[PDB]
C-alpha cells in the first residue's frame, strides 16, 4: 500500500519560482491518482506490493503481462514524483564532489546546464529530463511520460541512478507558464535541492 | 512552406464549453511553434517541402533518417491540429449516414461515446483521440504525441481515416480544467463538428 508522501515544504515555499497553486494541485491530483492506480493495480499482487515503489519499477518484466503498463505508468509516476518533490529546495549550492563530478563529466557546469536544458526542451509530449550516474560517469537523459532510467534502457530508452530530475509534463508549468516551457526550465536552476542531488551522489543507490 | 492556418471562427466561438484563452494559446503558439520547427527541418528537403502536410506525414519512412522523428512530431502536429481546428464548431447535430454508421458499428451512439471517452481518458501521457474509418468500419482509437493514424501502424500504432479527433494533450484542457480530462472529453461532445465529421465520412478520404 503505497502512500503520498507530504511535501517537504509549504505549497509556496518555491516561489517566485514554481507557483504555488500549481505546487498544490500537481501533489494532492496528480500525484495523488498515481498513488490510487499503482495501489488499485498491486491490490492482486501482495507479493509485489510490499516492495519499495523504486524497487518495483525495476522489476516491471517479472509482472504478469496484464500489469506491466499500469504499473510502469503509475509506480513510474510515484516514484518519479517523490523524487520531484524531495529535489526541489530553495537557497542551495552546487558544490562538492558532485560540482567537482559535474565539472569533470561535462567540462564545466555551464556545459551541463546546456545539455541539460536542451535534453528538458527537446522531449517532445510528456516526460522528464534527468541527471543520472551511470556507474562510474554523470550523463544527462530524458525519458517518455513516466518512465524512469530506474526502469532500464530496454524499457525507459534510459538507463542510470537518478541525482535529480525535471517534470516536463506540462500539468507541472502550463498554469504558470502555459507554453513556454523554456522559462519553466530557466526557473529549475533556482529550485533544483543541490543538498538532496550531492546526498543521492554519494550514495549511488 | 506550410503556414498557420486561420480558425474557421472567432476564439470566442467555442465558449462556454472550451475557454477563449486557450484557443487563442493553442492556436497561435502551439500550432505554430509545429508549423515553424516543420518548415526548418524542411528547408533542406526541396523535394518533400512542396508536399502538402496530410500527404508528407505518410512518407516518414523516405525521409533521411536524421529528419524522421523531428518531421513526424511537427508535421504530426501540423496535420493534426489543422483537423481539429476544423472538427470544431457549436451548434451541430449527429444525424445523417454517420450516425447510421456509428449506430451500426458501436451499436448505439451512447456506446460509441462511452469507448471515445474510454479511449481519450486513458490516453497516458500526450496524445489524441480518434474516430476513424477503416476496412468500411468506423472505430475508436489513439496515438502518442503528435502521431496521426494517417501515419500507418508501424509508426503510429494506428491506421485509417480520421473523421474526427479530441487533443488530449494536457496544454489543450489544463487553463480551464486543470487535471479533469474527463470532464473535458464530455465538453467536447459540445463542440466536435458533426458536419464536417460527416463531410470527412461522405468523401471516405
Ligand atoms: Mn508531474
Ligand atoms: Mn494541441
Amino acid at each position: 500500500s503505497y502512500t503520498l508522501p507530504s511535501l517537504p515544504y509549504a505549497y509556496d515555499a518555491l516561489e517566485p519560482h514554481f507557483d504555488k497553486q500549481t505546487m498544490e494541485i500537481h501533489h494532492t491530483k496528480h500525484h495523488q491518482t498515481y498513488v490510487n492506480n499503482a495501489n488499485a493495480a498491486l491490490e492482486s499482487l501482495p507479493e509485489f506490493a510490499n516492495l519499495p515503489v523504486e524497487e518495483l519499477i525495476t522489476k516491471l518484466d517479472q509482472l504478469p503481462a496484464d500489469k506491466k503498463t499500469v504499473l510502469r505508468n503509475n509506480a513510474g509516476g510515484h516514484a518519479n514524483h517523490s523524487l520531484f518533490w524531495k529535489g526541489l529546495k530553495k537557497g542551495t549550492t552546487l558544490q562538492g564532489d558532485l560540482k567537482a563530478a559535474i565539472e569533470r563529466d561535462f567540462g564545466s557546469v555551464d556545459n551541463f546546464k546546456a545539455e541539460f536544458e536542451k535534453a528538458a526542451a527537446s522531449r517532445f509530449g510528456s516526460g522528464w529530463a534527468w541527471l543520472v550516474l551511470k556507474g562510474d560517469k554523470l550523463a544527462v537523459v530524458s525519458t517518455a511520460n513516466q518512465d524512469s532510467p530506474l526502469m532500464g534502457e530496454a524499457i525507459s530508452g534510459a538507463s542510470g541512478f537518478p541525482i535529480m530530475g525535471l517534470d516536463v509534463w506540462e500539468h507541472a508549468y502550463y498554469l504558470k507558464f502555459q507554453n513556454r516551457r523554456p522559462d519553466y526550465i530557466k526557473e529549475f536552476w533556482n529550485v533544483v535541492n543541490w543538498d538532496e542531488a550531492a546526498a543521492r551522489f554519494a550514495a549511488k543507490k
